[PDB]
């Protein structure tokens, strides 16, 4: 569990990337997709987008890139009470799109290279740490219900 005074840290950067969730969305993915192009590929809809530029000009990857800011924000102002909002992510993740667990570490490590170029100041070593953990308990929550449907990973 993280104790109150890691998610003070966690819940303190996040209403900083809450100032510009799109900005944040879109540098996101991008670094997911440049640093793991295998990740591009389960998306259909933005298999098209072949360099950083390409990625960058697009509003469709812009929006997307909210609702990803917007379901893991939600997530993580629960405070690790996050079952039903984990739930449903979990199930189309798993069945739906497909998306094997290690991916989800690649886009945690994502967010953490981006959060550290964004908001150094709030962003230090304990901040870090923080936010790391914060992430492996998303996994870990999600991972487990990758297993009872029989997709573990
Ligand atoms: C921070 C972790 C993630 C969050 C919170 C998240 C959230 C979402 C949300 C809220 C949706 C739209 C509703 C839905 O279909 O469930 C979605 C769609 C999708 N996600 Fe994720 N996602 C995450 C990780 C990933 C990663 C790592 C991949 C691929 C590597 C993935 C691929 C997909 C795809 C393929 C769709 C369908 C997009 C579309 O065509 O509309 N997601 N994601």
């Amino acid at each position: 569990v993280l104790s109150e005074g890691e998610w003070q840290l966690v819940l303190h950067v996040w209403a900083k990337v809450e100032a510009d969730v799109a900005g944040h969305g879109q540098d996101i993915l991008i670094r997911l997709f440049k640093s793991h192009p295998e990740t591009l590929e389960k998306f259909d809809r933005f298999k098209h987008l072949k360099t950083e530029a390409e990625m960058k000009a697009s509003e469709d990857l812009k929006k997307h890139g909210v609702t990803v800011l917007t379901a893991l924000g939600a997530i993580l102002k629960k405070k690790g009470h996050h079952e039903a909002e984990l739930k449903p992510l979990a199930q189309s993740h798993a069945t739906k799109h497909k998306i094997p667990i290690k991916y989800l570490e690649f886009i945690s490590e994502a967010i953490i290279h981006v959060l550290h170029s964004r908001h150094p100041g709030d962003f230090g070593a304990d901040a870090q740490g923080a936010m790391n953990k914060a992430l492996e308990l998303f996994r870990k929550d999600i991972a487990a219900k990758y297993k009872e449907l029989g997709y573990q990973g």
